[PDB]
């Protein structure tokens, strides 16, 4: 409970600093080749702003913990991991992309792939909700959302990677991490939301600074 509250702090301490930087970032000049880069971090923002709500109720709601509130992570999740999901397409376009392709141009041909992308990863937010929640087992939880895991990046895989080598490590590394969150699943409360805690500032805030220190670079280059 006292690590549960300590990693919960250091998470906000993250958070205030990466939130900064990304504000920071959205003034930074770009190229026309590189403004979908700028269209990334405001979603990225906004995925904070979200993470940073849960997470001032989390310590105030710790304060005096008498229940299992893992579940409630799963409001910030059912909005953030979506918009997520997006920013990674985005990217994969863009390393894909010649000319400075906007995510407008993607979303008007692509909304239709990007629904089934996010619809998969909802099933597995629904599925994980119910065994979190304890209203099926732990078991048929980590089946069923494994499936729709695997089912979202499978997804993502065939239509945006597009035999990129740095789309494929990005691939991996958010694979990897994302994995890990239905490893966390399978451990007590303390061990358990320790671990989300701390998960959250990789795939949350630092993949904020990787676009942030690739905008910086782009600007760079630019002037
Ligand atoms: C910022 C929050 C993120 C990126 C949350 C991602 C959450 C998951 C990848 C959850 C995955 C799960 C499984 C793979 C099976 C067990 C149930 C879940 C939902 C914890
Ligand atoms: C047991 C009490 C549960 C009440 C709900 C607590 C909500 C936590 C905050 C999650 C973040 C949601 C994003 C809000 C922005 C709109």
């Amino acid at each position: 409970m006292d690590n549960i509250i300590m990693t919960a702090y250091i998470s906000i301490f993250v958070q205030i600093i990466t939130a900064i930087i990304s504000v920071y970032g959205l003034f930074i000049p770009l190229n026309f080749k590189d403004i979908i880069l700028r269209e990334i971090l405001i979603l990225e923002l906004i995925v904070q702003i979200i993470e940073f709500i849960f997470y001032i109720w989390l310590i105030i709601t710790l304060q005096s913990i008498n229940e299992d509130i893992t579940y409630v992570r799963y409001f910030d999740w059912v909005l953030t991991t979506p918009v997520m999901l997006l920013t990674t397409v985005y990217f994969f376009e863009y390393m894909n992309s010649d000319d400075g392709i906007r995510k407008k141009e993607i979303n008007d041909r692509d909304y239709v792939y990007l629904f089934y992308i996010c619809l998969s990863n909802f099933f597995m937010l629904l599925i994980g909700y119910l065994g979190e929640t304890k209203q099926i087992n732990k078991m048929l939880t980590l089946f069923g959302g494994s499936f729709f895991l695997f089912l979202t990046f499978y997804l993502l895989y065939v239509k945006y990677t597009k035999e990129n080598w740095m789309n494929y490590l990005v691939f991996g590394a958010m694979f990897l991490l994302w994995a890990l969150y239905g490893f966390a699943f399978m451990f007590p409360f303390s061990i358990k939301n320790q671990m989300y805690n701390i998960l959250d500032i990789f795939s949350k805030n630092f993949v904020s600074i990787f676009f942030f220190i690739v905008i910086l670079n782009q600007s760079y280059k630019l002037l």
